[PDB]
């Protein structure tokens, strides 16, 4: 009646999220007094995105649409401090409203896959007003938001469908993969997560790699591996709410020049999937459980979990 569930996949694909989920949907959510430890977490990843933005805006030589901003942002360095350790001031909001609203800004914004910016910079900062609010509570959304790359190995557990989950998580940054054969053992099932979305971007360990190369590459070793013979292999193609939205304006084949598809959703997250899915070496004996996932909704996840759970009963 127990199962070991891990979760691997590059930096930034979703894993972490995925963990969140199942304390949502199977543990009743997080409670008041655990959605206040995320409140400087909420705090830090706002501020962090827009500063992240003003960086590259020096990088990119991109100027303020209003000359105005320019005292805006020395004043968010001289605020900026009190946001990691879980005060948002109205005058700090302030400050980080006016340059978010900047039209350099936002120009600066929308060339992020030029630089390294949090996939939940537009969310925190479009909701400014209701986070910097006095007395501010994060919601469980807001909690799936946050961004804290994973170092060591993560252990959760949870009850569903009558079975006792014992669900694994590690980093998937270049940097912690050599920890990944730490959770080698007793593994029921792999939940391989990929982040659609980075299809045209490059790994912030190394700016000469594209990330969904380096995904490929892992699942590749991974679903190969002799030692996953008879450990299910549950492919998460992730983000599909950001690649839906991506893919209306860059060409998929940045990183598959062979891709001969229209700029929609459809066709192009087949074609990935089929990337994926032709890795595998031994597709008679071998099968890959393939599912399109938005780590962020909660409906999608719940739904996505009990077929995946479905198979696990039945298969393991
Ligand atoms: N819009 C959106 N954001 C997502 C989705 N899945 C994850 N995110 C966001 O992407 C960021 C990174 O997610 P996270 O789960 O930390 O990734 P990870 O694979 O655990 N990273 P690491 O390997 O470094 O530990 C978070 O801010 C999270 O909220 C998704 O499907 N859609
Ligand atoms: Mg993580």
């Amino acid at each position: 009646r127990e199962v070991k569930l891990l979760l691997l996949g590059a930096g930034e694909s979703g894993k972490s999220t995925i963990v969140k989920q199942m304390k949502i949907i199977h543990e009743a959510g997080y409670s008041e007094e655990e959605c206040k430890q995320y409140k400087a977490v909420v705090y830090s990843n706002t501020i962090q995105s827009i500063i992240a933005i003003i960086r590259a805006m020096g990088r990119l030589k991109i100027d303020f649409g209003d000359a105005a901003r320019a005292d805006d942002a020395r004043q968010l360095f001289v605020l900026a401090g009190a946001a990691e350790e879980g005060f948002m001031t109205a005058e700090l909001a302030g400050v980080i409203k006016r340059l978010w609203k900047d039209s350099g800004v936002q120009a600066c914004f929308n060339r992020s896959r030029e630089y390294q910016l949090n996939d939940s910079a537009a969310y925190y900062l479009n909701d400014l007003d209701r986070i910097a609010q006095p007395n501010y509570i994060p919601t469980q959304q807001d909690v799936l938001r946050t961004r804290v790359p994973t170092t060591g190995i993560v252990e959760t557990h949870f009850t569903f469908k009558d079975l006792h989950f014992k669900m694994f998580d590690v980093g998937g940054q270049r940097s912690e993969r050599k920890k990944w054969i730490h959770c080698f053992e007793g593994v029921t099932a792999i939940i391989f997560c990929v982040a659609l979305s980075d299809y045209d971007l490059v790994l912030a360990e190394d700016e000469e790699m594209n990330r969904m190369h380096e995904s490929m590459k892992l699942f590749d070793s991974i679903c190969n591996n002799k030692w996953f013979t008879d450990t299910s292999i549950i492919l998460f193609l992730n983000k599909k709410d950001l690649f839906e939205e991506k893919i209306k304006k860059s060409p998929l084949t940045i990183c598959y020049p062979e891709y001969a598809g229209s700029n929609t959703y459809e066709e192009a997250a087949a074609y990935i999937q089929c990337q994926f899915e032709d890795l595998n070496k031994r597709k008679d004996t071998k099968e890959i459980y393939t599912h399109f996932t938005c780590a962020t909704d909660t409906k999608n996840v719940q739904f996505v979990f009990d077929a995946v759970t479905d198979v696990i009963i039945k298969n393991n």
